[PDB]
């Protein structure tokens, strides 16, 4: 039982390299596992969520050498049909991405699999993948449309045309993966574009994608071919520092080699709309993902009305963006973000609770929040076991008038194992301490 304790910052400074992208890491190892040939993955995120994906794949006979101290995986692919029936349930930990992408991969295998997870994951919604996989011919049992899931593999799935009913890159990805195993074309239409890492990695692994009028499509029966991958820094991890440097007087930092995929840039798009001073330089493209260095200096902010097209491009950054909104001049309004309620925790409820506890006038909406910019006070908040709520309030502590105690931070290692170390290195004071 560990908590974080902060004291205000006198200014962030320095150059830091954040760890690898969680979303790209999940996809890289999964596709590499079923490719033909050897894939070396550099920059792999050695956090709990990504290592749960690795262990699950190893239980099914993927050949993965984990070099944790170097953030490298060496994967010897087993080909499309090379996986083997696992002996026990696959424990996905806290990871919705893992359970949802694995379900797509496993729906068309000739064996049965049970997928489970931690107490948070077992409360999260799965009807969104069960419905369309079932249309493809899958058989997935669940009690109450939440995990645990039992997948009765069907090696004769059929492609479908599906329009996403919510802006979910996970549903899109799940269906594209099942599409690799399905007879014919699987075409996905996205009315609200979400992160496109699956599409980019499929191309990297030489799997062809086609696009028509309104959708992206894959045809089953192709072969993934091994191709070394360098994973960019996670912009979601960098976002904590981007906000901290933006709001803390005297700050100027540079974040090196961060992924800057346009479908992941919402936090920068929105902060610039608020008045932030953010420069993206040294742009490079590798393995179909763009990377760049991001330089951030303190700037005074104004409240904004957040547009809906940016919600799927900023979904995981709302916790830390709301901290920026809390110290901006004026009102910030977030609507059409009901997806926040079905994450590791209900992130709207969690952010509103913590902000009120730190003296901010924050109000919940069914699909968002309304925040009146003000002044953060010291106090005590609860992470609700959500890594991003925890890190968001650690960022709040940079500008809070007094110390901030953040309860229950043991899940920060699901996405950012060295958060505390890097935070202290740049000037945002954080101590890991024993809780109650
Ligand atoms: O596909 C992915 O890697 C992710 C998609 C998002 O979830 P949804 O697909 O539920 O929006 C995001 O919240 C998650 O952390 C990573
Ligand atoms: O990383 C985050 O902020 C949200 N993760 C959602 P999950 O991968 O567990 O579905």
């Amino acid at each position: 039982a560990m908590d974080y304790q902060t004291i205000p910052s006198q200014g962030l400074s320095g150059e830091i390299c954040v760890p690898g992208d969680k979303s790209i890491s999940h996809r890289a190892v999964l596709l590499a596992a079923i490719a033909e040939g050897q894939t070396q993955v550099d920059g792999f995120l050695m956090g709990a969520d990504n290592l749960a994906m690795v262990s699950a794949l190893q239980q099914m006979g993927a050949s993965i050498q984990v070099i944790e101290d170097e953030n490298i995986l060496v994967v010897e692919g087993v080909g499309m049909t090379g996986l083997q029936a696992p002996p026990e349930a696959l424990d996905c930990g806290n990871s919705g991405t893992a359970i949802r992408l694995l379900s797509g991969l496993l729906a068309g295998q000739p064996f049965n699999t049970v997928l489970t997870g931690d107490s948070s994951l077992q409360r999260r919604p799965m009807k969104r993948i069960i419905d369309p996989l079932t249309l493809m011919g899958a058989k997935i049992d669940s009690t109450g449309n939440v995990p645990p899931l039992k997948i009765y593999g069907n090696p004769r799935l059929t492609g479908i045309h599906y329009q996403l009913p919510m802006a979910s890159a996970q549903v899109k990805s799940c269906l594209l993966l099942a599409g690799l195993y399905a007879r014919g074309k699987t075409c996905i239409t996205e009315p609200a574009p979400s992160r496109d890492h699956t599409e980019r990695l499929l191309k990297h692994f030489h799997y062809t994608l086609q696009k028509d009028k309104q959708s992206i499509c894959v045809s089953g029966g192709g072969k993934l071919k091994a191709n070394d991958i360098s994973i960019p820094g996670d912009i979601s991890s960098a976002a904590f520092f981007i906000v901290a440097a933006t709001i803390t007087p005297g700050s100027a930092i540079r974040l090196c080699r961060v992924g800057v995929n346009p479908t992941r840039l919402g936090v920068i798009n929105l902060l610039k709309m608020m008045g932030a001073d953010i420069e993206v330089t040294h742009y490079t493209e590798k393995n179909e993902e763009p990377t760049a260095d991001i330089t951030v200096r303190h700037a005074r902010l104004k409240g904004i009305d957040i547009p809906p097209d940016q919600v799927p491009l900023t979904i995981d950054e709302f916790p830390v963006l709301l901290i920026a909104a809390a110290v901006a001049q004026g009102k910030t309004v977030l609507r059409d973000a009901a997806e926040l309620r079905v994450k590791e925790t209900d992130r709207i409820a969690a952010m509103v609770d913590g902000l009120q506890k730190l003296g901010i006038a924050a109000e919940s909406l069914p699909d968002g929040v309304i925040i009146q910019g003000g002044t953060l006070e010291g106090g005590e908040v609860n992470s609700y076991d959500d890594h991003r709520i925890a890190m968001a309030f650690a960022v709040a502590g940079t500008l809070a008038k007094g110390p901030v105690r953040i309860r229950n931070c043991d899940n920060v290692k699901t996405s950012f194992p060295n958060f505390v170390e890097l935070a202290n290195e740049v000037g945002m004071n954080v101590k890991g301490v024993r809780g109650r």
